[PDB]
């Protein structure tokens, strides 16, 4: 019971990028992996989802550092607690994308056809 | 009184997980659910089950002893059990992302037609 959990959920700021997204990816992974924090990270539909574990002291800092990015904001925490045991192995990360962010990327799907 | 607990859990699904499992499960929950007033969600992707219930104590604990038990999937870890104010779900439902191996696992495929219209 010497380690924690936490695990919270945000909004997205309305006007997250890719950029952004990209960077909070690539910082995520780098510095979870080196802090030993092990979880998950979804984004999906303007909303973040996080479970973050490990030393009380890194994932005490690195919620610092997420509860003052402006990426997000209304960053609601979930459930905290002393865990004995790590539930995730290692560090995840899944970002899903709608028509929505598509259309609001300037995307969009289309078929190619070739003459062969 | 009327407090309210809150558990989330993962779980691997079943290797053989079938189109009526999951249409057991979805009409069992929806019915069950209802009567009991436990809101929430189920979502599956990748071969993971995740699952946020929210309702009285004695309600979500007794619908959590048979999820713990139910063959359609295993290694069932409890996440969070957290008491609530109040309710983050209006309802229930399951929300479910199909890859191509999820189709085929299911012995499914889609095919296209092509069609006039105006
Ligand atoms: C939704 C969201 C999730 C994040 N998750 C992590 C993460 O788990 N690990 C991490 O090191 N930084 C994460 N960050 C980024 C940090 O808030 C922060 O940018 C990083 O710790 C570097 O801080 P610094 O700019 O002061 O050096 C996340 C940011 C957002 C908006
Ligand atoms: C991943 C998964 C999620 C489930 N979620 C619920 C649920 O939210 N509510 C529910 O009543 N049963 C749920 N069940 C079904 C129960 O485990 C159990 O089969 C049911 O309560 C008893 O069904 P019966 O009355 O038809 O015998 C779930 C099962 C699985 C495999
Ligand atoms: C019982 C209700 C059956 C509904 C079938 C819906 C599942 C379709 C999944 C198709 C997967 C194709 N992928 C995901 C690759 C996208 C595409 O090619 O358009
Ligand atoms: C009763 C309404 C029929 C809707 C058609 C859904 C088709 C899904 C595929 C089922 C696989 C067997």
């Amino acid at each position: 019971g010497h380690m924690v959990s936490c695990c919270y959920r945000s909004l997205a700021a309305p006007d997250l990028t890719l950029r952004d997204l990209l960077d909070i990816v690539e910082t995520s992974q780098a510095h979870n992996a080196r802090a030993q924090l092990t979880g998950a990270l979804f984004y999906s539909q303007g909303v973040f989802f996080q479970w973050l574990e490990g030393r009380p002291a890194a994932v005490a800092e690195v919620m610092t550092h997420i509860q003052r990015d402006r990426r997000h904001s209304n960053v609601e925490i979930l459930a905290e607690e002393p865990i004995a045991k790590r539930r995730f192995a290692g560090w995840h990360m899944q970002l899903s994308c709608s028509e929505a962010d598509m259309r609001s990327l300037g995307l969009a799907e289309s078929r190619q056809i070739v003459t062969v």
